[PDB]
């Protein structure tokens, strides 16, 4: 089973991944986890991150360039994903293809039925052959609360300064709204929308 | 030995590669050839080409995005290049890293000592670990003549329509001038500047 955890910056995704993996393991399932972008493991992922911190000239000003780098990062992990799905009961992703649709649409002021989300579908699922997830879980959080979490993280960690997307409050709000539409539409596969108070034991039961 | 053939669009590079490989083989050397971008062999190369023909939204409007895709294409061929250099006497490339420096600088109206060429050095040779060529051969041609060749090619071949860079005459002229500076500077390794009338037998002797 392939599960993707989605949502805006500072939504609590990495914590939900650890809680969910604990819940599956408590129920006897083997769990593997992977997080995109794969910082350190691909040049595409690292250049993208650096571009969001102000490097690499005009790269980050192109919406489709940034999307392409994240897609190329995932394309480098296809055989890895397919291998994990063979070896493990549950594979849990911290961000996946839907992050590219939500952020790209939001940067362009488009909705979930617009051009960017359709491009992401065409490139990543069809052309690059990335598997569609069995479940995509939207961790829906107020944009204000998520933004406070990102700010807090940068304050206490010098290696977690906010990037260009995190600093853009209105982008984060628009991205939350596109994500809600993608879930309602069942984009890429079925979605669950959960809040910050979701129970990990029940959540894993729904997904099992 | 690793040789790169460089120069503007329509300069006659692919023909020089075939003539040069013939000259080396006539002298008893095994020759392997590779052409960048590697259309068909990498997603980065294909997306870049499609972006230059008007696809993928705002991708082609970023100079650093386009450079990054060509660099990522080459990064996918590093082990291939290293393998060819082990197995063959002469490896001949139709375009290599210097194409990224010349076109990127030209798009930004920079010269060979500017920021883009320095970025290409830092990313491709140092960070990605692409081998520096033993020889880079600049096939220097009038920009007007090269532009006529590109136009002619599109006229007789429906699968060779000109791309955004080929249609930009002033970009092609600026790119020729940056290339001349890169050669004079010995950027990336030693250069030879040849004309359209260069003798392939003598050229191969110089390079052998
Ligand atoms: C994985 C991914 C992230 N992004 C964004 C969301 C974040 O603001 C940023 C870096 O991801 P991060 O928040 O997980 O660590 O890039 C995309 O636009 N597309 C993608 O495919
Ligand atoms: C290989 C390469 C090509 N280019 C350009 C030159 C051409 O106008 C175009 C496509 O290459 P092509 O002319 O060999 O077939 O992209 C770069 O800007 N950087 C590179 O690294
Ligand atoms: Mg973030
Ligand atoms: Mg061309």
């Amino acid at each position: 089973m392939l599960i993707a955890i989605e949502g805006v910056d500072g939504a609590g995704k990495r914590t939900l991944v650890e809680k969910l993996s604990g819940a599956f393991r408590a129920a006897g399932r083997s769990v593997a986890t992977l997080a995109f972008p794969r910082y350190g493991q691909s040049v595409a992922a690292d250049i993208a991150a650096e571009a969001l911190h102000g490097e690499h000239g005009d790269l980050a000003s192109s919406v489709y360039a940034m999307a392409t780098l994240f897609a190329l990062d995932r394309a480098g992990a296809v055989h890895t994903i397919q291998g994990l799905c063979r070896g493990y009961d549950v594979v849990i992703l911290d961000r996946y293809v839907a992050s590219n649709a939500a952020y790209s649409a939001a940067r362009l002021h488009e909705n979930a039925a617009g051009k960017a989300a359709a491009w992401v579908q065409r490139i990543e699922f069809a052309r690059l052959g990335l598997p569609k997830p069995d479940w995509q879980v939207l961790l829906a959080v107020s944009a204000e609360l998520a933004g406070e979490r990102s700010r807090g993280r940068a304050q206490r960690d010098p290696g977690r300064a906010r990037d260009n997307y995190e600093r853009d409050a209105e982008l984060q709000q628009r991205t939350g709204a596109v994500y809600a539409e993608l879930a309602a539409q069942g984009w890429g596969g079925r979605w669950l929308v959960v809040g910050a108070d979701v129970d990990p034991g029940r959540l894993a039961a729904t997904l099992a």
